[PDB]
């Protein structure tokens, strides 16, 4: 199993501002790197499944780069409905973990 | 880490046969389990979010069943399309791992 590191581990950001999370592996999975939202009620559910490419359904909002061992996870155009908890997993050698989680909040 | 055991780790169907897959969560997830294809070359894709769920975008082909530990992913009509590994999830906590993955195959 390769670990995951979030950094934000919790970010707070207004509406409209651009959240930044980093998230590193502890082994190369090259761009092999999924987003995960889990929301109260729902499931955690993907917005991107490899690095940057976005789910269908998942809105330009949500952006990724990184290729290897550095990760960042970036929300644009962020909105009340994108407070969930934001986790980072590998897809290159299982089991898949996540990286721990990174709760958002709304600040004002 | 809820640990997801998957038998048959290996499983070959005919076309259109009903495909049947085990896993046993280590823990009681209720029913909320994602079951997810995973082929080389393409990232791990979802069919279902919770148990029975499908999600959009996957055809009705795939089913599930079960809640608690002992979880039952059904194909019932398989397609050679359909040949990758299936894994399990679990969503009740964290973090969240991945069954070995089951190699959907298909025999004549």
């Amino acid at each position: 199993d390769i670990q995951m590191t979030q950094s934000p581990s919790s970010l707070s950001a207004s509406v409209g501002d651009r959240v930044t999370i980093t998230c590193q592996a502890s082994q190369d999975i090259s761009n092999y790197l999924n987003w995960y939202q889990q929301k109260p009620g729902k499931a955690p559910k993907l917005l991107i499944y490899d690095a940057s490419n976005l789910e269908t359904g998942v809105p330009s909002r949500f952006s990724g780069s990184g290729s290897g061992t550095d990760f960042t996870f970036t929300i644009s155009s962020l909105q009340p409905e994108d407070i969930a908890t934001y986790h980072c997993q590998q897809y290159d050698n299982l089991p898949y973990t996540f990286g721990q989680g990174t709760k958002l909040e709304i600040k004002r």
